[PDB]
């Protein structure tokens, strides 16, 4: 019955989560008539989107425009739509991530010093990414996804948290910088690429609209569980709350006529960036130069790391995502979502566009914006593969779409990021200790981890959390920024041989509760 | 026992309010001790300050400097001192409102037309003052404030509430209209008597100190009843709200060296403005020319009105902060409260020193400030002088701290009076039906007024204090804003004839209870 199980045959896994979701598919699609799925699409578009122009920047000005914005914008969408109407768990948002980036920095690095075509490189990472994801669903490798305790999820679903809303904000002091507070400006200023010298109430305005845009989403949100207006129209107000934040925020920004804010950038058209260098199919054997012999065989070791990346990327987040305490009655396939995220990745690299991972603060704020409320806990989750192909398909149409986009600006985006970062924190037992730090012993939740354990005893666990945390922040911000997901393995050892000689088996079994 | 009640002797009311509170004088003293008490001086003192700075302005600039900030900071200081040792009800914050400032200016243009002397035609404003008030205080003419029913007080109060949040904004509203978000700017500028040009930066850090201010406010007022940290450590971190709340914003405001913003501005020392016109003691017969006969005695008919002004503004907030609800042990009597405010006011004309009124947000800021709170509802109420004393005497010694103050912004004050405005809409039975409409009927506070009385009714009521309230707003933005008072007492005849014809006797019982 349950999905984390080593069955006898081979691709027993991918078999036995098809014949669990696909009889829902009917359902599936029909789960999407609701006003929430709506609210659902236009808030994810804008989280699925931005990054993809962030980071589609961020790859552009690194890897001298190999990999750009246009690139992104369609291997997001194309990735994005297969998976919505394949993928077992629909509700994970497949889109570019930083540790990714990062690699592409790294392997592009080792390939302009050894003298080697990046391009046609990715190209031979992602054949081995196809085999090595065969070989995993084949034998049932998933299963190592059942030892992930929830020790291991809190941990990762904390710290990617934490780092995501550390982004929202260097963001906005990146503005400060570049237009800072002074006494005087320079007057006639160009902004053909971007503002050239200082402008005035440019991070001020920034500081206004980020704000203003987290509040109304913060109140909207308080407003949705309230006891104002008919119950009726207070949910569907509440669930289109971002919707209406970022419309009202836009518009302000629109009606400020002089003042300069940064906005949603797209590309011209459907052009692959530098054009010059590359074109749409990346000849495997090589575009100019003999790509050689030895890379071939030796591009194993890099679609290995790029493996374990995604593979501790977008499991966890499934499991954080089909969690028990989530009404998530459809099911969860494991097998079958590593099998398209990994070998669709494979295939997108021979067009020279990114291979993706299941983000995690996409995916969880795409359940949390389907998760329905009564009187508080959830009574089910509106799941299906129509928000996940809606965002997908605007995300892809987000070039013909520029006219719209270009009067949003990027201010506004940041507090619904930050909303994004804040929200991510709801079910999470771990943040849900961090206070109970600060609340004395009188005021506790009275659920099983603070009454059947001691409070000496629940502080120590949530101590080792924040030492566990400290380790991955400090990975993170050091060059070994790759080698943060084998750290982040490295916790089931210490909860399955470290934890059980300093604490006893009673105390695990409630602090660390497989389900609330 | 109760307070308003006609007795035989004259200035009988008098005696019965010295001999009620002056027995707990000593308590009183000592009902200071605790850091509430602090935290209420500290808050309280920029909530008297600021106004008579802003209005110490109006007065000048209006009145050709013969009524400024000078006169106005050491008429608040002595009168509050005074007040807070001998008033009845020291948590009545004596200081100058909206409706005294209209007078001045009504009686300046009616003494410029004619051709009197001001300053001159004021001191027999206040010898009638010192006559009338001694009249009513002789006969006990305070029994007319039993007939005001929470009806009256609540529309007031709540008047009152709203029109302190839009003077709190139009502050704001004008900064962005003097120095507007433009493309350009003039780089040199000066700031002698204050920015000549538009300023880049100014109106944004406004928005934002103000913005701060009001957040950090609030959120150390959450905290305050929240259940993190120690109980002992919670209420002092919390009572020290707004205290902490402007050290952060003033900090924040300190450290931003180039960009300007507004500050609070006092005078070099303790001279009178427009020394030329004026001394210190005004000579009643006249300073230049002759003051004529029939102004001596026809300063009666400007005083009666500026009589019913102070009464009505003074004797409501009296009944609002003296309220049952409100845990008031000491007391409170309105014959001697009258008798100083109103005489004080008189002798205070004499010295060419504005006459005051005990200031409603002010007051019931003041008394809020020192209410407690346990489990949620009050316990006691800590009714002390000193905070009275300590507020009037730093206001007084103002002029002396001006580099303490100089560095003290106004847009962060702005976000302690939006504070100020939105915490006095607490205890108000009429804003409370406001929310009450936009509720469905499931979901209400189960009270007499809404479990009696029939939702339809509730609302009808609820409807009229709308319409009174529409009314009284109208009656202030027209030229006879001096008449509101005469309106405000028009809504007793309307709660004791027009309302028990429309209602039955049942709901009036309910809707408009004595106390809840
Ligand atoms: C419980 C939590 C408490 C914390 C809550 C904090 C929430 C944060 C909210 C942030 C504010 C969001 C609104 C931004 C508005 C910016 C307006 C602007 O820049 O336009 C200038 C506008 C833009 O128009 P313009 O540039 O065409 O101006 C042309 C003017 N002439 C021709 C004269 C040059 O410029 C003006 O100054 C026009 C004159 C009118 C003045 C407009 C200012 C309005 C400001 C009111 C703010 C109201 C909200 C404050 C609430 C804060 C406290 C709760
Ligand atoms: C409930 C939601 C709504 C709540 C709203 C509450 C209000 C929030 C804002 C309060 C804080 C205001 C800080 C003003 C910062 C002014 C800039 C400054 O320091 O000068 C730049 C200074 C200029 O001053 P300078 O001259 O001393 O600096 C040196 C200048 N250079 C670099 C050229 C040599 O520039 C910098 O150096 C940049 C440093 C980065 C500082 C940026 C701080 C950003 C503030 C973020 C606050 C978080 C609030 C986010 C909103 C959501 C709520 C969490
Ligand atoms: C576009 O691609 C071209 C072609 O590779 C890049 O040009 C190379 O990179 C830099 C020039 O910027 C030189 O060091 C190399 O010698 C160039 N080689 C070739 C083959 O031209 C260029 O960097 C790319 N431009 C961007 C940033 O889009
Ligand atoms: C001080 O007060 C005097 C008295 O009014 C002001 O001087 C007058 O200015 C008005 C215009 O506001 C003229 O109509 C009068 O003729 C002036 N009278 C005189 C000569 O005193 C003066 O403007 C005020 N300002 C100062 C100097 O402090
Ligand atoms: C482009 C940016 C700035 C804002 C875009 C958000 C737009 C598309 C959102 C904001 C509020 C939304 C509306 C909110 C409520 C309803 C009622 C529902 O019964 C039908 C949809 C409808 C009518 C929504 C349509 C989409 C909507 C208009
Ligand atoms: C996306 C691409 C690159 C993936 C390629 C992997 C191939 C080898 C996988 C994908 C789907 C798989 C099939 C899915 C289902 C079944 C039914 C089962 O009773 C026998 C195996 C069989 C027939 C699998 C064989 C292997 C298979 C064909
Ligand atoms: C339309 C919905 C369902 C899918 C969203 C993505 C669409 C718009 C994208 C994905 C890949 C894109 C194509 C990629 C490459 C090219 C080659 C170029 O020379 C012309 C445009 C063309 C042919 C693009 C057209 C639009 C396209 C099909
Ligand atoms: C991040 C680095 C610098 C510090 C490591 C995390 C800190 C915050 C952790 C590590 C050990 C923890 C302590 C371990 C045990 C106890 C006893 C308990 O009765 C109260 C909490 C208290 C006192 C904990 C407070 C938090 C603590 C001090
Ligand atoms: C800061 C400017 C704007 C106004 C002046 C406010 C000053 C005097 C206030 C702000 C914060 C206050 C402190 C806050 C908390 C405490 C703890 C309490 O157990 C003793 C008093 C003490 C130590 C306060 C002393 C007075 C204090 C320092
Ligand atoms: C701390 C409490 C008791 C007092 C607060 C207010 C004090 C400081 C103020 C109120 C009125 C003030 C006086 C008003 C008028 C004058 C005349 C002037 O030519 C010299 C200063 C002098 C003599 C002032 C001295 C200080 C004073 C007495
Ligand atoms: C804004 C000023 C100028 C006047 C407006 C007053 C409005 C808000 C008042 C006046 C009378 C009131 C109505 C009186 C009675 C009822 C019946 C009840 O079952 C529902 C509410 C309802 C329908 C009230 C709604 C609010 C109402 C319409």
């Amino acid at each position: 019955d349950d999905p984390l199980q080593q069955t006898g045959q081979l691709f027993g896994g991918l078999v036995r989560d098809i014949r669990r979701r696909y009889p829902y598919y009917l359902s599936d699609i029909t789960d999407a008539f609701s006003p929430q799925v709506l609210a659902a699409v236009i808030f994810i578009y804008f989280a699925a989107l931005s990054p993809a122009i962030t980071f589609g920047g961020l790859l552009g000005e690194k890897t001298r425009n190999q990999m750009g914005v246009s690139e992104l914008l369609i291997s997001t969408a194309v990735q994005g739509i297969l998976f919505a109407l394949l993928g077992a768990q629909p509700l994970l948002v497949v889109g570019f991530s930083g540790p990714l980036l990062v690699f592409e920095e790294a392997f592009f690095s080792f390939c302009e010093t050894n003298g080697l075509e990046y391009i046609v490189g990715r190209v031979w990472i992602g054949f081995w990414l196809i085999l090595l994801v065969v070989l995993v669903v084949a034998f049932e490798g998933s299963f190592l996804v059942r030892f992930i305790s929830r020790y291991t999820q809190e941990i990762f679903s904390f710290l990617i948290s934490l780092i995501f809303i550390y982004e929202t904000f260097s963001k906005l002091i990146k503005i400060f910088q570049d237009h800072p507070l002074q006494k005087t400006y320079n007057y006639n200023v160009l902004m053909v690429p971007k503002p050239q010298g200082p402008l005035p109430n440019t991070a001020l305005l920034s500081l206004v609209l980020m704000a203003g845009t987290f509040f109304f989403a913060m109140m909207l949100r308080k407003f949705k569980n309230s006891s104002y207006f008919p119950g009726k129209l207070r949910r569907v107000i509440g669930d289109f709350g971002v919707p209406i934040s970022i419309l009202i925020m836009v518009l302000v920004d629109f009606f400020i006529q002089d003042t300069y804010t940064q906005k949603l950038s797209v590309p011209d058209g459907f052009k692959v960036s530098n054009s010059s260098a590359r074109g749409w199919v990346i000849h495997p054997l090589g575009l100019r130069s003999e790509f050689p012999i030895w890379m071939m065989f030796a591009s194993a070791l890099p679609a290995l790391l790029v493996f374990i990346l995604i593979f501790l990327e977008s499991q966890i987040t499934t499991l954080i995502v089909s969690k028990p305490e989530r009404k998530m009655v459809k099911g969860s396939g494991f097998h079958l979502d590593l099998l398209l995220v990994v070998g669709m990745g494979g295939v997108a690299a021979l067009f020279g566009m990114p291979w993706l991972s299941a983000t995690t603060v996409r995916s969880v704020t795409h359940a949390n914006a389907l998760t329905v409320m009564g009187k508080a806990q959830i009574q089910e989750v509106k799941e299906q593969r129509i928000s996940g192909l809606l965002v997908a398909v605007l995300v892809g149409l987000s070039i013909l779409m520029e006219p719209i986009l270009s009067r949003i600006p990027l201010a506004v985006l940041f507090g619904i990021f930050l909303y994004m970062g804040v929200t991510s924190l709801s079910g999470i037992q771990l943040f849900d200790r961090i206070l109970l730090l600060f609340k004395p012993p009188k005021y506790h939740p009275d659920v099983p981890y603070v009454k059947r354990v001691k409070t000496w005893r629940m502080h120590l666990f949530t101590g080792i959390q924040i030492i566990c945390l400290a380790v991955l922040w400090v990975v993170k911000s050091t060059p070994a920024s790759l080698a943060l997901p084998f750290v982040l393995i490295l916790t089931v050892p210490l909860r399955r041989v470290l934890l059980p000689l300093i604490f006893r088996n009673v105390e695990l079994q409630c602090l660390d509760a497989d389900d609330a």
